[PDB]
RNA sequence: ACAU
DNA sequence: CGATGT
């Protein structure tokens, strides 16, 4: 502890897993929604959590912001660190769109630099991350 | 077991 | 109850 309030918080929302995936980023202090991705018809929770972090990195870099990013996803934080999303989701026609976005997110990571700290939101201590969809 |  | 991941 404690919370770094000067930060961006991201989270995925889904209908089914695998299922319809969306994500959003919010100002941790105020909850102001800063970006929201259009729903993707089929994806996994972890793909969406991964895309949300990468989008946050791109959003902050474009704005010359040094704020950290909070995510509640152990998996996606590691995938971003590794620059490699190790998803089990079948690559087929139904999943082509999500897999294109994930491939493109990995590609951006491998062609850009950033100093943004990517931090674990401590749900057990602090409650739900501020970007949560409130579906559970 | 942990995190979603 | 189920699924995605380390
Ligand atoms: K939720
Ligand atoms: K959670
Ligand atoms: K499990
Ligand atoms: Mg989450
Ligand atoms: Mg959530």
């Amino acid at each position: 502890e404690e919370i770094i309030w000067e930060s961006l918080s991201v989270d995925v929302g889904s209908q089914g897993n695998p299922g319809i995936v969306e994500y959003k980023g919010v100002d941790t202090k105020t909850g102001e929604v800063l970006f929201e991705r259009e729903p993707i018809p089929i994806g996994t929770n972890n793909m969406g959590e991964f895309l949300a972090i990468v989008h946050g990195l791109r959003y902050l870099k474009e704005r010359n912001s040094r704020k950290p990013i909070y995510s509640d996803s152990q998996t996606a934080i590691k995938w971003v660190k590794d620059k490699k999303a190790k998803s089990t989701l079948v690559r087929n026609e139904e999943t082509a769109l999500i897999w294109k976005l994930v491939d493109e997110a990995e590609e951006w990571l491998n062609t850009h630099t950033y100093e943004t700290p990517i931090l674990k939101w401590q749900t057990d201590k602090w409650g739900e991350i501020k970007a949560d969809y409130g579906r559970k």
